């Protein structure tokens, strides 16, 4: 069930179906994507600036980083949604690197539905600052992809692409993935 085969369609990058949606993985530098939403992995504040964090924050622009303070401020989130800045994206959702993996990527898909996008990137949230084992970020990461296919639930996104940062993390993904295929 859910899972087509393992690709590689440009140098890389590697892709496989998970029911209607193209999942994929790159090893780069997230701020250079373009996609409807990009997400941030940071702190329980909304304002680390280390790491996938660091890169973020200072290529999207300070009216996101005061975005970000202003809504931490005004309720107790688990997560939250801002404008894109200047990075390539129409908004960019802000997840807690520390908390469930598989609960955040559930929550930015459902937000992705709500606003009839189609393309998400995401980094290898809780491996940074978080220090989460990569090998069960990647279990977490598909299985909240395999959940959101298995309840009927995708519509309008067709596309999730991981951009991570270490080449090594890459490789622990590529093998989940091939764990996986049909
Ligand atoms: C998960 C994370 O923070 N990754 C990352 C991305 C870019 C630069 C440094 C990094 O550690
Ligand atoms: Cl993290
Ligand atoms: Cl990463």
């Amino acid at each position: 069930m859910f899972y087509g085969t393992v690709s590689s369609p440009d140098s890389g990058v590697y892709e496989m179906k998970i029911g209607s949606i193209i999942f994929q993985v790159a090893s780069g530098d997230i701020t250079k994507e373009e996609a409807d939403v990009i997400v941030n992995s940071t702190s329980n504040s909304f304002n680390l600036k280390a790491g996938v964090s660091k890169a973020i924050l200072e290529c999207a622009g300070q009216n996101v980083e005061r975005e970000c303070s202003q809504q931490a401020q005004q309720r107790k989130n688990d997560y939250i949604i801002t404008g894109g800045g200047f990075l390539r994206c129409k908004n960019i959702i802000h997840v807690i690197g520390g908390n469930d993996v598989k609960s955040s990527v559930s929550s930015v898909l459902q937000e992705c539905e709500k606003k009839n996008y189609s393309s998400i990137c995401l980094p290898a949230i809780g491996t940074g600052n978080a220090k989460q084992h990569p090998d069960k970020v990647a279990e977490a990461i598909i299985d909240a992809i395999e959940d959101f296919v298995q309840k009927g639930s995708a519509q309008s996104v067709k596309k999730v692409k991981v951009v991570i940062f270490l080449p090594q993390v890459l490789d622990v993904f590529y093998a989940n993935m091939k764990k996986r295929e049909g």
